[PDB]
């Protein structure tokens, strides 16, 4: 029979950066 | 033998949304 | 056999804080 499945693959990227903030 | 690391995980959030326009 | 590939890794971190707003 085939071995384990594998490990948990690496965690994913940092999200982008939040949108612009309100108006002064 | 176990398998390979499975794929990258997904992108996180958007950050925080940003500050408030300076003052004046 | 090699088992077959893991499953995906955890979702990323929320991205940075946004730019500042607009001057008001």
């Amino acid at each position: 029979p085939p071995g384990p499945p594998g490990p948990p693959g690496p965690k994913g990227e940092p999200g982008p950066p939040g949108p612009p903030g309100p108006p002064g």
